[PDB]
């Protein structure tokens, strides 16, 4: 029972790009933008993902002529109906995004290959990937995200102000409270999304549960999670780039060294590393003195079977040995020589 065979579509969101344009397009990519003096929640820092940065917010922003709220106005049923739609969209986009294999968290370990599809018939990834977009909605609703954005900053505020005059007084509590009391209509939005790929998509039937029945499940730790999952597939792609090169064995006389293909495979990851080392420093610090007991290798570890494989201490390791002895981390031993 949803609204499926009535096309919407909404200014201000476009074919995502946050990983990338999607083929035929090329680049245009975001990254992970850590900051140092901000507070994300209750503690110092964070890593704000490339699919935040791309987040559909509709008709709750009027891009025209440098930017404005478009909710200035609204009572707070036209905003839940903004929410709505931009939640609805969001999830279209993404399903796109990770159904043309675009998302990284949707790729294969090989290069042009299809990732598998999750145990539903949906694209790899999308179900994440809403879910995260979920959580980053209601925490721009709560005004707890991040305060990155001076303009969603306003939206935060402004939400504010519109639940505060539209509801009885007794604020931030009532915001909550508002929150919760919609909180099921908005997963809706997410779950008639889904049903509406059975217009396009034949590899199972949808019923529009596929993500949870139930919108999940700390934004911190989300956006975390989502590094993690993001980086695994990522050195598991790097890995099988580096077992293509290397593995076969040809090791030039100099013992031998690496030499070639294999070589150029070898140092990209070397590369990759100690560009993700900072990113992984940061957010490990934040969620392992909040979360006192806890290890953030488990974390990712628990979540997603990509990360299994990773030694997360190995390959982050800043011990004086490792940079000479582990040339390429934990792929050292392919790229050496018999």
């Amino acid at each position: 029972s949803c609204d499926l065979n009535a096309t919407n579509y909404i200014r201000g969101c476009q074919s995502k790009t946050y990983d990338g344009k999607i083929f035929p397009g090329k680049g245009g990519e975001k990254q992970w933008i850590c900051k140092d003096t901000i507070i994300h929640g209750d503690t110092n820092g964070a890593c704000i993902p490339p699919r935040t940065q791309n987040l559909c917010v509709g008709e709750l922003w009027d891009k025209s002529y440098g930017g404005r709220s478009n909710i200035k106005n609204d009572t707070k049923e036209l905003l839940k109906e903004k929410i709505k739609n931009a939640i609805h969209k969001e999830t279209e986009l993404l399903y796109e995004y990770h159904d043309t294999g675009t998302a990284i968290i949707s790729k294969n370990d090989k290069k042009g290959q299809k990732g598998k599809n999750d145990p539903n018939g949906l694209p790899k990834g999308f179900c994440h990937a809403v879910q995260r977009s979920f959580i980053d909605y209601k925490n721009m609703i709560l005004g707890t995200s991040v305060n990155i954005y001076e303009h969603i900053g306003k939206l935060q505020e402004d939400i504010k102000k519109i639940i505060e005059k539209g509801t009885p007084q007794q604020s931030t509590e009532n915001v909550n409270a508002w929150w919760k009391g919609i909180e099921r209509e908005m997963w809706d939005a997410v779950r008639c999304a889904i049903t509406k790929i059975n217009k396009k998509n034949n590899n199972s039937i949808f019923n529009g549960d596929e993500c949870g029945v139930s919108p999940p499940t700390d934004q911190s730790v989300s956006w975390f999670k989502e590094w993690g999952e993001q980086f695994c597939i990522e050195r598991l792609r790097y890995e099988q780039n580096i077992r293509e090169a290397c593995t076969e064995k040809k090791c030039i006389n100099s013992g031998d060294k690496i030499q070639g293909a294999c070589k150029r495979k070898c140092e990209k990851y070397k590369k990759y590393i100690s560009e993700k080392k900072q990113e992984w420093d940061k957010q490990k610090t934040k969620y392992e003195n909040k979360y006192v007991g806890k290890s953030a290798s488990d974390l990712l570890k628990e979540n997603y079977p990509e990360c299994i494989s990773a030694n997360f201490d190995f390959i982050f390791n800043d011990n004086i040995e490792y940079k000479t002895y582990y040339p390429y981390g934990d792929y050292s031993s392919i790229c050496s020589c018999e």
